């Protein structure tokens, strides 16, 4: 009740900022989660037996994969803290109880393979969700740790705040499928410019958590440059994995996936900063102004990626 988290100095003063590193230490990442959760929130927002108990077995339902791992999650779940504190009154309280819940949990028991190679191997998933495979299993990870005994960290909703914020996360959770990012940009680009975005409307703040969960997701490209070099590290070491995988099953997999075009690595991150990551941070600018940190951030990396091909990096 009278219990603060609190934070040493630099990491208390650091935690603030788009470009935060949740460091290496492991055992200190669920302290730092409670952490942004009550100042986001507020020290009422969970039952503290509750919350540590959900946040444990969410950790042990993510698997030691090179990059789709607990740290993920945990690093997702800060940027959305930073953009939920420089944004303090656009969300309701729904909203900031919802959104860090759901970037903890958005990639719950993933396996280190894309929705592409489970459809390929005809992994179960893929017959139990045609699209957003993973995404559609995340959620339902979410939903089985919720309701284990003592995990309802929702428990003091009314019925239907409880199903808004189950929508709210189940809504966040499917928006971290990439393949529907590009859409989901498109027309708030287009709902921006004409001036018709209304946050009143449900379904247009639906489509801003949407690119909020995608800006989170991407964050890596954010970070100073040795973090976004050394995840990219981890990241292809998923890719060339399910590279490897696809070719086990007679397939030649997509560039990205090829450990043999090493190589075009520099030229790669390019295309994706151009095509994904700029365009993301842009319009979340738009809407969003105090979030242009991780606009500049992102411009950053790229130029340093444009360095790494011109040999002075
Ligand atoms: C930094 C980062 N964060 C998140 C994601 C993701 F989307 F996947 F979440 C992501 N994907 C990639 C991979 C980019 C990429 N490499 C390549 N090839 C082509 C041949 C050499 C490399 N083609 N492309 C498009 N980097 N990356
Ligand atoms: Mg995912
Ligand atoms: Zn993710």
């Amino acid at each position: 009740g009278l219990m603060q988290f609190t934070l040493p100095v630099r990491l208390c003063k650091e935690i603030e900022l788009f470009h935060f590193d949740i460091g290496p230490f492991e055992n200190m990442w669920p302290g730092i989660f409670v952490y942004m959760v009550h100042r986001s929130c507020g020290t009422s927002c969970f039952e503290l037996e509750k919350l540590c108990r959900f946040i444990m077995s969410v950790k042990k339902n993510y698997r030691r994969v090179p990059y789709h791992n607990w740290k993920h999650a945990v690093t997702v779940a800060h940027c959305m803290y930073a953009i939920l504190q420089n944004n303090h009154t656009l969300f309701t309280d729904l909203e900031r109880k919802g959104l860090l819940i759901a970037c903890l949990c958005h990639d719950l028991d993933h396996r280190g393979f894309s929705n592409s190679y489970l459809q390929k191997f005809d992994h179960p998933l893929a017959a139990l969700y045609s699209t957003s495979t993973m995404e559609q299993h995340h959620f339902s990870q979410t939903v089985s740790i919720l309701q284990l005994e003592g995990h309802n960290i929702f428990s003091t909703l009314s019925s239907s705040e409880y199903e808004q914020v189950l929508e709210i996360i189940r809504k966040a959770i499917i928006a971290t499928d990439l393949a529907l990012y590009f859409g989901n940009r498109k027309q708030l680009e287009e709902m921006y410019q004409t001036g018709s975005l209304n946050l009143n409307n449900q379904s247009h703040r639906d489509r801003v958590i949407g690119l909020m969960m995608t800006a989170c997701d991407l964050c890596s490209v954010t970070k100073l440059w040795p973090v976004t070099k050394l995840t990219a590290n981890d990241i292809y070491a998923e890719f060339w994995a399910e590279g490897d995988e696809m070719k086990k099953l007679g397939i030649q997999p997509i560039p990205m996936m090829d450990r043999d075009k090493k190589d075009e690595v520099p030229q790669g991150q390019l295309g994706f900063y151009n095509a994904v990551a700029i365009p993301c941070y842009t319009t979340l600018t738009q809407i969003l102004p105090p979030t242009e940190p991780l606009l500049k951030a992102c411009r950053d990396n790229l130029s340093q990626w444009e360095k790494v091909i011109r040999g002075e990096e």
